[PDB]
């Protein structure tokens, strides 16, 4: 099997039955936006780095690694073409996780039909989230 | 005729001539298991929850439901009389097909005999496979 298989079956995603999210729980958001925290890994002295994201609460896991990227790109360092292919590479080389917790948001679903992401905003805590390069995923499996 | 019966005429299963699997084809697996996605809809909305589930390669589909019900009830402390009883009812009332595909899995076949199962294995994707209720399927019949 494909090793893009057996991460989906070491780490099942935990999602809701339905996208559609309960009014106390969207009425908790700032207009139906979530505020999260995504870490990254940026030197080889296992350095973190974080941006604080302000994104709809139904983005897909592939959404919000484009969105930190254009949190980045902010100060202008390559052309319009360039960036393209940047969340492009991007978004087939890291997938998302929870920071220092073994869950995983590997599937395209509302990133607020994940069951942790729901128990973070019903308990106002902040979504703290970690990308993750997906041979780093691979290389860890049984 | 019988409801099961006018089934199988109606939805002929498309499955190769020999149930040995070729030695190119069994190697793309890990160990003789497969990993495939069984989708079911839970909620009279249509909402649909599914399992990733790494099964014997010629797990005949009654055997594929036996295995996402010892899935579901993993941690609930069942005997083998319980879980035996959830199984039969279940294999009695659930049938297996192509997710949004008018291809069925009806019959007692190993389950890599089936052409869209080879061919899966042999693009090292998924099986991408629905249950369906069986009385909703005998009631779209002609
Ligand atoms: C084609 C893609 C490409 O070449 N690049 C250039 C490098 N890059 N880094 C990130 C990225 N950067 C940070 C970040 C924030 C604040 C920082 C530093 C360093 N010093 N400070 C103060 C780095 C970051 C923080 C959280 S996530 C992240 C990312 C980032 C991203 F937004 C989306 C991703 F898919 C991955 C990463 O990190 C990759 C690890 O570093 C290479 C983005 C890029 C892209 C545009
Ligand atoms: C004696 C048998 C019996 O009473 N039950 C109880 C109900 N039941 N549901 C399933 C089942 N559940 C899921 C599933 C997975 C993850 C879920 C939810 C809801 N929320 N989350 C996060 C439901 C499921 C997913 C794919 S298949 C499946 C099944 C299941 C099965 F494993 C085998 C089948 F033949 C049928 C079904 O689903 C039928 C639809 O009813 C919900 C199993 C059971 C059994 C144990």
């Amino acid at each position: 099997n494909s090793p893009h298989s057996r991460a989906m079956y070491v780490y099942p995603p935990n999602v809701e039955s339905s996208p559609e999210l309960p009014k106390h729980i969207y009425n908790k958001l700032d207009k139906g936006q979530i505020i999260v925290v995504i870490w990254v890994i940026v030197s080889p002295n296992n350095d973190k780095q974080k941006y604080t994201l302000k994104i709809n609460h139904d983005c897909v896991p592939e959404q919000v690694i484009a969105e930190a990227i254009r949190k980045k790109t902010r100060s202008m360092l390559l052309s319009s073409e360039q960036l393209k292919l940047c969340v492009l590479e991007y978004q087939g080389k890291y997938i998302l996780k929870v920071c220092g917790c073994d869950e995983y948001f590997l599937e395209k679903y509302p990133l607020s039909q994940y069951k942790y992401i729901r128990s973070c905003i019903m308990l106002g805590r902040m979504p703290n989230l970690m990308l993750m390069a997906k041979e780093s995923l691979y290389s860890q499996l049984p």
